[PDB]
């Protein structure tokens, strides 16, 4: 499920002051850094660079151009020299894209026998950043802040990160979720104010009858049906009595239409999102599982029961994640063994096989939820290694970010008699004290759980939406976290 | 050094009429003690005034009136010797304009166990006097200072005497009166302000002049004053060779001791004691007025580069503070990112002030091309070693913020041969990367008060009596939490 | 004569899918033909554009990210001929920062009784397209206008009119560069403020220059160029005698003439719509700036007093709203308490603009001892009569507040021969008890536009656009509920 084409705009401030010659030094210096930035394969994304700017007007065009540009995903700003910040009011005013503000210098080191006036006058972001940084912090502008020389490795990683960041935020302001049938009825947490979110975040979030995919589902191809069963058995190991002619191999023949008929519905109206519910199945022989898992692995965002927030969250957070490593995940039941305290994670079927540690393996048992036909899923062993949960609420009157980080386990036993693919965390900082937080912010059952979205990602993304991100890790006192909620409260209301 | 009208603190003493004459006359003894014996301690930079014993509503308005009043009472320091019922402190804590220290101390050290009986129970009872005191000043909400400790105790007295500079500071910021020749240089932002707002909320007197005004006072200069001026200069500085004979060079230098004189003269004319100047309205002068400034400020006259008011009176503040030892006018110039030996050059285009210097300050003249303006003389040296405080004072539109960072300055170990002007190195805590990264957020100016002998304590305190936000960047900042803080703290100082 | 670039205002009609092709056809129909019959209305102080027909999300952020770029395009005007699900307009309400006019309308007059059916209802159903629409502007709040009623009624185009001239000060604001002389007068409060804020709140661009770069520009000016504008003065104003012929008095006038071409060379090449100057700093001049200033004015600059910038953009800007006529920098200088007519003398030491002239204008020279400087020439007259707006915006220190009193200025009973100044008298509504006491209660200044042309709709619909409170004094006003609107504002205002 690929990306259009992102880049981000190299933007370099200066003044008339000092000369033409000087500027032409300035423009030097950021076209070299932009074309060994682009040298670097540790940006998933190019850099272009902007000539630089010296006027009110200058800034103001090019931050107009960049919000116009649907490939531009991002503009990183830096000031060479002075550059008197009133000029940048028109232009911060009108940019809409998220905002990095790069605190850098061309040289590493201050030439102590040459240093001189017109080397002054020239290297002096030390400066001209900080006059910049007044205007920002003036206006109230959401931002990114990075401080080092432009060579340094760890600065090219919280530009590369940021990259991912910026895009899946991009992504997120296109965002398209469609619901098959409306939430879990009574459900408090998975309800929300849609109007609201599209304000917020862009997300755009409409539903559509089941019979609508239904008619999908009944005009997909049965010679392509017979191919995506190759590609299961090529893919995956199928329980015995699958692999041969029979009715355990229909019911996963039925989850490949399902797949087909969704991915049709999906690719026919841009949608990069979706939801179904197991109360409104009319005309489905199966609630969707197998089919489900499979969109997942492809990038789609999901939300089981109507869940549209955590559906657009999945979808977004699979793009910082480059589609590594990330699944819709529930809290399902818990190992309290003193010592040895962990979570079982899971869905009723839809786990992405994404996080899987073992072969993924089709399966199919009796689901009563729904009242449908056996389903066909995929069954495996989710992996081991640090990861995030991540949820994401509607308080009512705003929207909250609630990242818990935790540290995923291979079981040591099996679990026979277990008809779904599941995963195992140890959450931080105990699970006692996790689970406390989490239930004092008001965090959801439903969350993307990912190992490679890491936590500055996510605050990055909350910095560019304009909302409230609250993590949960090693460092958390559950009585400061508490605090923490209410101040933060007061800040964000109003806002 | 420009100095002082005499100051002094009140020491006020709480009690009630409840235990009779002969206890009240007993608590008299004790503070007349405590006066003299704090006299005799050459840690005070200023004397200390015993005020009759306190003990009915009238008594304590009396004093307040009389306090604001006193011209030469700087502060008032208020102990609870006994019980005293804090609603009769309610009439005169409403009058009070001047700068309150609470302190909660104890005639005797250690309690007498013995003979301790009723009596004494009656009489040495600060250990709730003085916090029935302490609720009516937090429900009332006074600006206060809060002292805990026995009155010979060293670190109390350090306290108090730390406090009696930042005191005198509040008073010289009241009655502060900057003189501005010519506007901010054109498009800068962070030089910007609310000229009314700073003196509602600081006392600040900020008033423009043409260019023109100073250049009628150069023009009167005496020549003969300006003669004993080079000798002085001769003297104090090493000379250039060049300018050591007459000749072009020495008209170079003579022509700044023509600029300090009649600058001194316009300054004293008008009680002035800061005062700002602009390179791009330098009609009718000669040179960018330099060696002049950097001797003023020597003198303890604030001063702000390019129109910046707020800089000269916190520059003008801030020396009041130290004393007028090892405080400058400063401004981040470049950046040295060598790994493990990072640090910031701070200079400006002349105007640095030798009492930082840890070289014998040189005369020199070079080309300035900023101005357009003849070349111009100044004080050439290295900035000394050690702990500081470099702070600015910026104005968010609806309200000040004060921003400290802690650093430390650092010897040279090379030569800058070519550099033609005044310097110093300094490491910021925690580093490079983190200080810069929060001093962006916070939106600290480019201009900043450096400064050997200030506390980040008595900015604090400052912050405190002008009744406005301080925040501090240390060895123990996290930027993550000091973020956080900004957000709250916004909230807290709204309105 | 200080002209305008060309603006005109998008015209976007609204709709939906969801009844076909074909009544998407007859929908741009109906808006070309509005369109063009708009522009047929000599109304209108600037014409319309169509633009397509938007029925996608797609389609509204494209024409309003376009609307953004367009640098002649001062306003957009919208329009849901149809349902045109709201949620759609979302993307292009954000990204949206031209001013918006929101106009409730309808193609047809009347409902065609005997013809009326299903396709009809579909079609010209703006009666809930456009609450819709109301809904999520509400929502997500944005600054607008709304306008109700058939596109025909002339009181409805009049609304449209009015506001096009509001609209286009604001884009004229928004790009406006103040060059001041020196400094505020020192000490004096109401003058002060926060450019930087402003800068943020209205756009304006304001920085100081040296009043010898103004004497530089003066002395640059060309000896011929002084006497044709000479000559140009005695073709419109009666030249006091002794200034007729060569001599001190004309050479007096002379000087005026040669501030004038500095000022305005200097104008011009910063493109500086707005000035301010300071009599505490003329070094170098030889008089205060007076009949050049009044000149300037008279053409459409900005001008205020003593280093007053809010006061020159509102000047300029009110201008910008009048289309030149009839408004003036002002200033209130003695009362007269005649029982039962009672007014206000304004003038200011020399700077009044002939625009708001009811005589002739007399070119004059007197002694002026503010500032220390030579006799300054300016022009002598009496303003007109009739109803005028006193509007003055000021820095509360957290936001901006404009306050305007609607006013009649009266023709005087009497002469005034020993008063070597222009002047204006006027009668504030609803007293001038309690007209002084409102302004008073609402820290007005003492520096104002006055302007026989600018309406206190247009005030307020352009402190609508620009996000800052706009209060009135008038006949209705009572002074008691207006100290309470004051209290109840500030608490709105407040933090936004
Ligand atoms: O551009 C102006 C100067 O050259 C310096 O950058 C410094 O003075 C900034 O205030
Ligand atoms: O004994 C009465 C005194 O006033 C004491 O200080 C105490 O009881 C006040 O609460
Ligand atoms: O567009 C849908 C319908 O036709 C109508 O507009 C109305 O029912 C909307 O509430
Ligand atoms: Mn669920
Ligand atoms: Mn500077
Ligand atoms: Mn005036």
């Amino acid at each position: 499920l690929s990306l259009r084409p992102y880049e981000f705009w190299f933007v370099t401030g200066s003044q008339h002051l000092y000369g033409e010659e000087a500027l032409k030094q300035v423009e030097e210096h950021s076209r070299i850094m932009v074309n060994e930035w682009n040298r670097d394969s540790v940006f998933p994304f190019p850099f272009v660079f902007k000539s630089v700017v010296t006027t009110p007007e200058e800034i103001r065009r090019v931050c107009l151009e960049a919000n116009a540009s649907e490939q531009c995903a991002g503009v990183v700003t830096w000031m060479h020299t002075f550059s008197p910040a009133k000029m940048w009011i028109g232009g911060l005013l009108e940019l809409r894209k998220p905002l990095l503000h790069l605190h850098t210098q061309f040289n590493r080191d201050i030439p102590w026998d040459s240093i001189d006036m017109d080397f002054m006058n020239l290297n002096q972001s030390a400066h001209g950043d900080r006059e910049y940084g007044f205007i920002g912090a003036r206006m109230g502008v959401a931002r990114k802040v990075v401080v080092g020389h432009w060579e340094d490795p760890e600065v090219r990683e919280r530009l590369a990160k940021w990259m991912r960041t910026a895009v899946a935020f991009a992504e997120s302001r296109n965002l398209k979720v469609a619901r098959f049938g409306d939430n879990m009825r009574e459900v408090a947490v998975t309800e929300g104010d849609k109007v609201g979110a599209q304000i917020q975040f862009g997300w755009s979030v409409n539903g559509y009858g089941i019979g609508d995919l239904v008619q999908y589902i009944r005009d997909v191809s049965e010679q392509k049906v017979n191919e995506l069963l190759d590609e299961y058995e090529e893919l995956y190991d199928i329980v015995p009595a699958g692999r041969q002619e029979g009715p355990v191999r229909e019911s996963i023949r039925e989850q490949a239409r399902i797949e087909l008929g969704l991915k049709a519905f999906l690719q026919d109206g841009n949608f990069t999102a979706f939801t179904t519910t197991f109360e409104d199945l009319h005309g489905m022989k199966q609630l969707p599982g197998l089919a489900v898992q499979r969109l997942m692995a492809e990038g789609y965002g999901f939300g089981g029961e109507g869940d549209w927030k955590t559906a657009a969250l999945v979808r977004l957070m699979k793009v910082m994640a480059d589609g590594k490593g990330t699944s819709f995940m529930e809290d399902y039941t818990y190992h309290f063994e003193p010592g040895n305290e962990l979570i079982l994670g899971a869905h009723m079927l839809e786990v992405c096989p994404t996080i899987a540690a073992t072969r993924p393996r089709v399966e199919v048992h009796p689901l009563s939820i729904g009242g449908k036909e056996d389903p066909a899923r995929l069954v495996f062993d989710g992996g081991e290694g640090a990861a995030v949960n991540a949820s994401l609420i509607d308080l009512g009157h705003r929207f909250r970010l609630i990242v818990n980080e935790v540290d995923a386990v291979k079981p040591e036993h099996d679990m026979p008699k277990l008809p779904v693919a599941r995963i195992l965390w140890k959450p931080r900082p105990s699970l006692r004290d996790s689970a406390e937080a989490w239930i004092l912010a008001g965090g959801a059952h439903h969350t993307c759980f990912s190992f490679a979205v890491t936590t500055e990602q996510l605050q990055d993304f909350a910095e560019m939406a304009g909302i409230e991100c609250v993590v949960i890790n090693e460092h958390t006192s559950v009585s400061s976290f508490k605090n923490e909620l209410k101040w933060n409260e007061v800040f964000w209301r109003g806002r």
